[PDB]
RNA sequence: AUGCCUGAAUAGGGUGAAGCCAGAGGAAACUCUGGUGGAGGCUCGCGAAUUUGGGUAUAGUAGCAAAUAUUCAAAUGAGAACUUUGAA
């Protein structure tokens, strides 16, 4: 009974903390894709 | 040997390069995983070679001339294995 919710959270927070450092990963690319494009066309 | 002008052709199978997308590890650089993408002195059926047209430069013996399967009936004709029609 209790063990789905220690199970679910203790998930929920892996995605959490997962979604956190890929989105810090992909800010990071995606700011330096913007960066580069700009710098690119001369 | 090296060319020039105007045309035809430069096919197919396999593999899967940069670049890109979504993930995981790392402070970056980067490295793996899946996809995408469709590239090449990649493969498959000092030397040699490097498709093609037109134009234009520097004893009646050997044997039967070799491309397989012919058959039946009728017509023509002096004469039919070889011509013609039908059937196989």
């Amino acid at each position: 009974e209790e063990e789905q919710i220690e199970k679910d959270l203790q998930g929920l927070q892996e995605k959490q903390r997962l979604n956190v450092k890929r989105e810090r990963r992909r800010k990071n690319e995606m700011k330096q894709k913007e960066l580069q494009r700009m710098q690119m066309n001369m």
